[PDB]
DNA sequence: CTCGTG
DNA sequence: ACGGCACGAG
């Protein structure tokens, strides 16, 4: 019943994220940089209904806000093999190469993986569900992702914007990332005997046996809960000797 | 749809 | 030495 137990901490059931520990975050433009606005490719009725229900869903959560900028960037209509269940997914390119760079410090999954221990045996693996919108964005940053968004009938007038780390921004892996090392800086230090190893949204959790394992996994999911972000109780792998972590199979401390 | 990569 | 062309990705 680890989902009962602990109702703040899964997407399920605790709600959309916010990270309250975490200020809001300003982005820095390269010390050239104007506004772009790049017009949106006229999008088919298909792909608008598509994407129609994710805009007002993100908009009713406040993820997304109405807003007058003179940057915009193109929204698409990306989708699976068809014409059902679409998503908005927008071009940040002109934005990207806009906004000044940042040391990458997220590891690659070879070498965070390099630090397990043969003596950890017991993994709970966790996935943050929307992670990038747990972080909020500064209200001067705000304007720099706007997109138009029109709607024949009643409802919006022409740009929308992100009050969150948005999708498709170059550093939203890097500053996630950081910002979730912040938060569990001292989870890390009430728990010396425990391996906790951190890749943007991807979490792996590493216990000598399987009661600290399992007595760890409610202290992470109860701190992440608090904190202000959000597991998925679905994937959720929980004190297995045998689990699926970043495209390996973890068993016998092999790969 | 628009790019970058090879 | 090109430069059209899958392929991936915002």
């Amino acid at each position: 019943t680890w989902l009962s137990d602990f109702p703040q901490a899964w997407a399920e059931t605790g709600g959309m994220g916010l990270a309250v520990r975490q200020a809001p975050l300003i982005i820095p433009l390269k010390a050239t940089s104007t506004p772009v606005s790049i017009k949106q490719y006229p999008m088919s009725q298909e792909a608008r209904l598509g994407i129609k229900p994710h805009i007002q869903r993100l908009l009713d959560q406040g993820i997304l806000v109405p807003c007058q900028s003179p940057w915009n960037t193109p929204l698409l209509p990306v989708k699976k093999p068809g014409t059902n269940d679409y998503r908005p997914v927008q071009d940040l390119r002109e934005v990207n190469k806009r906004v000044e760079d940042i040391h990458p410090t997220v590891p690659n999954p070879y070498n965070l993986l390099s630090g397990l221990p043969p003596s950890h045996q017991w993994y709970t693996v966790l996935d943050l569900k929307d992670a990038f919108f747990c972080l909020r964005l500064h209200p001067t940053s705000q304007p720099l992702f706007a997109f138009e968004w029109r709607d024949p009938e009643m409802g919006i007038s022409g740009q929308l914007t992100w009050t969150r780390l948005p999708q498709g921004f170059k550093n939203s892996p890097t500053l996630f990332d950081e910002a979730l090392h912040r938060d569990l800086a001292d989870f890390r230090i009430q728990h010396p005997d425990l391996i906790l190893l951190q890749y943007v949204d991807d979490l792996l959790l590493a216990a000598t046996s399987e009661l600290d394992c399992q007595q760890g996994t409610r202290a992470l999911l109860q701190t992440l809960g608090n904190l202000g972000y959000r597991a998925s109780a679905k994937k959720a792998q929980i004190c297995q000797k045998q689990v699926k972590y970043l495209g390996y199979l973890l068993k016998e401390g092999q790969r």
